[PDB]
């Protein structure tokens, strides 16, 4: 019922996104230079870099807002790409599936524990 563990579970969480071969391409914001109209189709970037200073600014209140923050990288990816074949984002959807598989159990416990501070 610990309401402050979801930080470092998402820091280890981030580690192992960082080791994913599949997070190279979103690790860093989009260079213009290489892609000219990302602003036109991407209202809000994000990367993977960007969500863990945010947590290590301590700019997270809970791991539902990092959620919603690496939420968006994926919904970046399709929104941006020409074919959903496309080597990028093929890569967002596996990294995508291994980010859920592994954040389900950071909200459920900070949730259930948040509960319980309420009970
Ligand atoms: O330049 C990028 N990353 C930074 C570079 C890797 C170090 N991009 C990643 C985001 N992105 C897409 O999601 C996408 C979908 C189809 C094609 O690209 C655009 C390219």
């Amino acid at each position: 019922y610990d309401i402050q563990a979801w930080k470092k579970q998402c820091e280890e969480l981030l580690n192992l996104i960082f080791q994913c071969e599949d997070s190279e391409p979103f690790r860093q914001p989009v260079d213009l230079l290489e892609y000219p109209d990302y602003r036109d189709i991407i209202d809000t970037p994000m990367d993977f870099a960007t969500v863990r200073e945010t947590l290590e600014a301590g700019n997270y209140e809970s791991p539902m807002e990092l959620c919603k923050d690496v939420r968006l990288i994926f919904s970046n990816s399709k929104a941006y790409t020409p074919s959903k074949r496309s080597r990028i984002y093929s890569m967002s959807l596996r990294l995508s599936a291994f980010f859920e598989e592994h954040i389900s159990s950071v909200l459920s416990d900070y949730k259930s524990a948040l509960r319980f501070h309420k009970r």
